[PDB]
């Protein structure tokens, strides 16, 4: 719009630059960084309060044991496997710690996943049946096929897939996205191509098949 | 040598061409095809006898249930997961059948893996301890790192890794090789680069991390 009363924020607004330049390069370079600009300041304090509840030794950081022990929004809990996936996604420094800014990303990611869970649990509230996994993952940007969606339900769930199992699936898909980023940063594979969600979906189908 | 008495066979000898051109394109195009030229004719009949023992419905082909039920050389047995990996490696036609030529490859692969198992089970006969997995896989051509070798022992074994568990590991590494072949055949990633075992080793490290 060119309407004065309805002006939308632009990506990379000058007002955010101060904050952005102070952030660690690892954080700024990562595929999930744009999650950070979706969070209003007024939710900052809520997320920070949550962070404090998970940070059991008050280190100002989250370690894998804290993720395994933590309660997250919507009653989400993480198995040891899933806590490790969250570390591999969000500890972009590879130091074994999740910083507050890294947790903010993880929190938003979990809230996106939770929203799609509730939206796609239509046959039975609080569970995803196998046929609901495909659309929920597509909505999140993971363009997989039916074969793959049924394989993920089988690997990560039982009849139905509860919220925790859904978050496990989403963490696997996101860790594969990080792995993809790492692989294609290797200069052996030529100049880095822009991300193509359809091509990445095919990559995710293939890597999923390696899990069985 | 230029010695008449000690002439070595050359790869792609004219005498094998008749056979090679009659083979299905899927088989000829696959990364494991050179396994086939390592098998002398006199072992043909032994492998065929073994094939017949696994082929329970005499279809002239092996299906996944036959792999799950089959006994292979060295007392090797395949879990459901590993039988499926063997299908993903060797059913290059994607028809759900392993042909005799596809089984020949699988048999040779298993014999290579079995030989390295016996060679590397030094601390205790009939088992690989975690530190023996790294050299055995390097000997097979899979250039992984220590982190990865210990992750594979953890994922696929217990204290020690028996033969069947080792074959499971080898099948995972080989299925990842097939996956790599498939991924890099996609024209999105540019002209296909020649295979580089060191670069592939790094790829295997990364994909291994996705299994936990
Ligand atoms: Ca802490
Ligand atoms: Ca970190
Ligand atoms: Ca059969
Ligand atoms: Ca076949
Ligand atoms: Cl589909
Ligand atoms: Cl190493």
């Amino acid at each position: 719009n060119f309407c004065l009363w309805n002006l939308q924020p632009i990506q990379g607004s000058w007002m955010g630059a101060a904050c952005i330049y102070q952030m660690p390069p690892s954080v700024r370079n990562t595929w999930w960084f744009p999650l950070l600009n979706t969070i209003p300041l007024d939710q900052y304090t809520r997320i920070y309060q949550w962070f404090m509840g998970v940070d059991r030794d008050r280190s100002g950081t989250l370690e894998i044991n804290e993720l395994m022990m933590g309660q997250f929004p919507g009653g989400i809990r993480l198995s040891p496997q899933t806590a490790l996936r969250m570390m591999r996604i969000f500890d972009t420094d590879f130091n074994g710690h999740i910083s507050f800014y890294e947790f903010m990303a993880m929190y938003k990611f979990m809230e996106l996943a939770y929203n799609l869970f509730v939206m796609n649990a239509r046959a039975r509230s609080g569970t995803l049946e196998p046929h609901e996994i495909l659309p929920a993952l597509q909505q999140l940007g993971f363009y997989i096929n039916q074969r793959t969606s049924l394989l993920l339900h089988r690997l990560f769930a039982m009849a139905f897939c509860d919220l925790n199992c859904w978050i496990a699936i989403c963490a696997f898909a996101a860790q594969t996205r990080s792995a993809y980023q790492m692989i294609f940063m290797n200069p052996y594979y030529g100049p880095m191509k822009p991300f193509n969600p359809m091509e990445f979906g095919k990559f995710l189908d293939v890597v999923t098949s390696l899990l069985e």
